[PDB]
C-alpha cells in the first residue's frame, strides 16, 4: 500500500524510514509511484549489509529491459545499452579506471582542487554582504571536478547543457516522461558528437584515459561520458551543497575542526553518513529465488536499499540523527557497499575534504536565512537546494 519514494526533497528525511526500520520484517514491500511496479525496500543496516554483499542480488540485471524500477522512466538514452560501468570493466578498463579515479588521480588533482576551493572562499570573503554558496562555490567547484578529472575541457554552455540534462533526467517527478527521456537523448547525442574531442583536450581526465585504452568506438565513448555525468555531476554538487548546509548548522563542530585540522577526515566521513543525498534507493535484482533475513525474494524481484535510512539506523549508530565527527560506529553507506562501492569515492572525498577545510579555516561562515527558509529542488534523485544564502 506504501508508494515510493517518500517525497522528502529537503534534508528532513521521511518519517517512513524510521517506520519501516521499526517494523517486523527486514524487507518491506512498496509500490513505485512512477510505474506501479512492486518493489522491496530495505531500511536496516544489518539487512542492507547482507543484501549488498550477496552478489546473487545483481545490479546490472536490475536494469535489463522489463525490470521493476522506482524511476518513472528508463535511465538511458533510448537505443543504447546502459550499465556503462559494466561495459567498461568488461572491456578490460579496470586498471584504467584505477588511474583515472584512484590514488594516482587524487595525487594529480588534489593540488588544484584545494587551490580552487580556497580561491572561491577567498573571493567570497572579500565581498561585503551575503552570497550564494551553491552558485558561487559548489557549482564552479563541482563543474571544475567534472571537467578537469572526468570529461575534459568544457565550455560554460556545454557545462550548462549537461547540468540541465542531469537535473531533467534524474528525477522522480516534475518533468513529463518524454522531457525526462529527452534529457538522456540530448546527453547521448552531445557525447556522440563531442566525446572524441573532449577526450583529446589537455590534462589527465578519465575520458581521455578511456579513449587511449587498448582493448573504443564513439558510441562506447558517448556512453562513458553520459555515465560520468550522471554518476559524478549531480552527486558531487548535491552532496557538497548539503555538506555545506550541515557545516553551517554546526558551528561548534566547525570551531573544533578550525582548532584541530587533523580531525577533518573523520569529519568528512561523518558528513557522508549524516548528510542525505539520494531520495531513492540503490537497487538490485534477485538472480534466483533467495532468502533475506527469512524473507523469500523471488527471481526477478527487485530489492532497494535506502542508504539514507541505513546511515540513520540507531541499531548501527548511537544517536544516529546527531552530527558527531570522530564518532566510532560501523562504516557508513554514503558510498554504498560491496562490489559496487562508488569508484568515485576518492575524488569525491578529495573535493569534500577541500571544502571542509576551506570552511574550517574561516569560522563565522553562517546562513543568511533560516534553515527552514532554504528552497529545495523538488523531485530530484539527488537533493540540491536552489540556493544557499550565506555570509560572514
Ligand atoms: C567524481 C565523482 C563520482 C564519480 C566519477 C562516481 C562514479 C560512480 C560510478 C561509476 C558508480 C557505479 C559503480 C557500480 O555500479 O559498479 C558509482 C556508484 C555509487 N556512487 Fe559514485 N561517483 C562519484 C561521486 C559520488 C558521490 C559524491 C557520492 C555520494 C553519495 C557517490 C555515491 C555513490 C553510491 C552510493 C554508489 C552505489 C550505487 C549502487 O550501489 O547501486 N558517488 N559512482
Ligand atoms: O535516486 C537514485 N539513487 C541511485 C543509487 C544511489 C543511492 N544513493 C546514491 C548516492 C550517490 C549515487 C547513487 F547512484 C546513489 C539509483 O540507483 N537511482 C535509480 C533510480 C533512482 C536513483
Amino acid at each position: 500500500t506504501l508508494t515510493y519514494p517518500f517525497h522528502d526533497w529537503s534534508q528532513e528525511l521521511s518519517p517512513r524510514y524510521a517506520q519501516l526500520r521499526a517494523s517486523d520484517a527486514p524487507v518491506c514491500p512498496v509500490v513505485s509511484e512512477g510505474t506501479g511496479d512492486p518493489l522491496w525496500l530495505v531500511t536496516r543496516y544489518a539487512t542492507a549489509v547482507k543484501l549488498l554483499e550477496d552478489s546473487r542480488f545483481s545490479s546490472e540485471a536490475a536494469q535489463a529491459s522489463g525490470a521493476p524500477r522506482q524511476s518513472p522512466v528508463e535511465l538511458r538514452a533510448p537505443g543504447t545499452r546502459g550499465d556503462a560501468i559494466a561495459m567498461l570493466r568488461e572491456a578490460g578498463l579496470r586498471s584504467v579506471l584505477a588511474d583515472g579515479l584512484g590514488p594516482r588521480a587524487v595525487r594529480r588533482h588534489q593540488g588544484w582542487i584545494n587551490d580552487l576551493a580556497e580561491t572561491l572562499m577567498s573571493e567570497l570573503a572579500s565581498r561585503e554582504g551575503t552570497f550564494d554558496l551553491a552558485a558561487d562555490f559548489v557549482e564552479p567547484l563541482s563543474s571544475a571536478l567534472v571537467s578537469r578529472t572526468l570529461l575534459g575541457e568544457l565550455s560554460a554552455d556545454e557545462r550548462d547543457l549537461l547540468a540541465h540534462c542531469a537535473d531533467t533526467g534524474l528525477r522522480f517527478c516534475g518533468v513529463t516522461h518524454e522531457e525526462q527521456v529527452h534529457a538522456f537523448t540530448q546527453m547521448h547525442e552531445f557525447f556522440l558528437e563531442h566525446a572524441r574531442r573532449l577526450a583529446g583536450t589537455p590534462g589527465e581526465h578519465l575520458l581521455k584515459l578511456i579513449a587511449e585504452a587498448p582493448v573504443l568506438s564513439d558510441e562506447a565513448l558517448a556512453e562513458a561520458g553520459s555515465l560520468l555525468v550522471v554518476a559524478g555531476f549531480p552527486t558531487s554538487s548535491g552532496f557538497l551543497c548539503g555538506a555545506l548546509l550541515t557545516l553551517l548548522r554546526h558551528p561548534d563542530a566547525v570551531q573544533e575542526l578550525h582548532a584541530h585540522p587533523e580531525r577533518v577526515p573523520s569529519a568528512v566521513e561523518e558528513l557522508l553518513r549524516y548528510t542525505p543525498l539520494s531520495t531513492g534507493s540503490v537497487k538490485r535484482m534477485a538472480t534466483e529465488d533467495l532468502e533475506i533475513d527469512g524473507v523469500r525474494i523471488k527471481a526477478g524481484e527487485v530489492v532497494m536499499v535506502s542508504l539514507e535510512a541505513v546511515n540513520h539506523d540507531p541499531d548501527a549508530f548511537e544517536d544516529p540523527d546527531v552530527f558527531r565527527p570522530g564518532r566510532e560506529g560501523p562504516m557508513h553507506f554514503g558510498f554504498g557497499r560491496g562490489r559496487h562501492f562508488c569508484p568515485g569515492n576518492r575524488l569525491a572525498r578529495c573535493v569534500i575534504e577541500a571544502t571542509v577545510r576551506a570552511v574550517a579555516r574561516r569560522p563565522g561562515l553562517r546562513l543568511a536565512v533560516a534553515p527552514e527558509e532554504i528552497s529545495w529542488h523538488e523531485g530530484l534523485f539527488f537533493r540540491r537546494p536552489r540556493a544557499i544564502p550565506a555570509t560572514w
